[PDB]
DNA sequence: GAGGCGTGGC
DNA sequence: GCCACGCCTC
């Protein structure tokens, strides 16, 4: 339904916002800026900025309930959990 | 773990 | 558009 019309691409998406995010791969647009003092990094996706900030802060919101390990991402925790079983 | 990215409820 | 699931590849 939503087609990339940049050059020879033609990739397709189910939401306008997915296509808009995809277009940044062609334009080099990076609207999400880190505001950490002195940093300067910018990203094409908001969740990429979120991941980046967790590098700055070392915040690990996803705590394993079966051992002491914690993670910055739910998918990391999920894979780790499989190791307990 | 980290980077890239498709995706759908809101 | 945000957020955050979660898959693929390294
Ligand atoms: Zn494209
Ligand atoms: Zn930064
Ligand atoms: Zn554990």
């Amino acid at each position: 339904t939503h087609t990339c019309d940049y050059a020879g691409c033609g990739k397709t998406y189910t939401k306008s916002s997915h296509l808009k995010a995809h277009l940044r791969t062609h334009t080099g647009e990076k609207p999400y800026h880190c505001d950490w003092d002195g940093c300067g990094w910018k990203f094409a996706r908001s969740d990429e900025l979120t991941r980046h900030y967790r590098k700055h802060t070392g915040h690990r919101p996803f705590q394993c309930q079966k051992c002491d390990r914690a993670f910055s991402r739910s998918d990391h925790l999920a894979l780790h959990m499989k190791r307990h079983f």
